[PDB]
């Protein structure tokens, strides 16, 4: 089975800018890796996944530094930017009103982008396609986020006739 190493220290760090204490807490809440317990490769990966799972970060990695006392594990995280807007990209024009992205996602504007809250809005978008007769509409790939906080959702809307 997987080798284990004792962990001496866990540091949570911003990849750039500052890390809010509220966001640092978010990381500490979901990781199991901890000072004075062992960890493993997989446990680190799983902690990384759980950090992403919170929805507040665009990038997450674990950086381990071995010492005589145990490994110092640094979780380096890049908070999402503030959500400025969500755009739908239908084409390689959207069959939904121009303003439907704003109607659904407006409430999340001006706050840090959270991908869980984004996904709830995506579900509501999907239901709107369905309401208008486009019952096979799917988001293509993952939401693309700009450093300026513009989220572009590529959608295979389908055609009806």
């Amino acid at each position: 089975t997987e080798p284990r190493v004792l962990v001496s220290e866990v540091l949570v760090r911003p990849q750039s800018g500052q890390l809010t204490p509220e966001l640092e807490t978010q990381v500490y809440n979901v990781i199991r890796t901890q000072p004075g317990r062992t960890t493993t490769r997989s446990q680190l990966q799983e902690d990384i996944n759980a950090i992403f799972g919170t929805g507040f970060f665009s990038n997450v990695q674990a950086s381990p530094e071995d010492t005589p006392l145990g490994v110092r594990v640094s979780f380096i995280v890049q908070p999402n930017p503030v959500l400025s807007k969500v755009e739908i990209q239908a084409n390689p024009p959207s069959v939904l009103p121009q303003a439907t992205a704003d109607e659904i996602f407006r409430a999340q504007y001006g706050k840090i982008l959270n991908l869980r809250d984004l996904q709830e809005g995506i579900k509501e978008l999907t239901k709107r396609y369905q309401d208008q007769g486009y019952v096979l509409a799917n988001v293509v790939g993952a939401p693309q986020v700009s450093e300026n906080g513009v989220v572009t959702l590529q959608v295979a809307e389908g055609v009806v006739e």
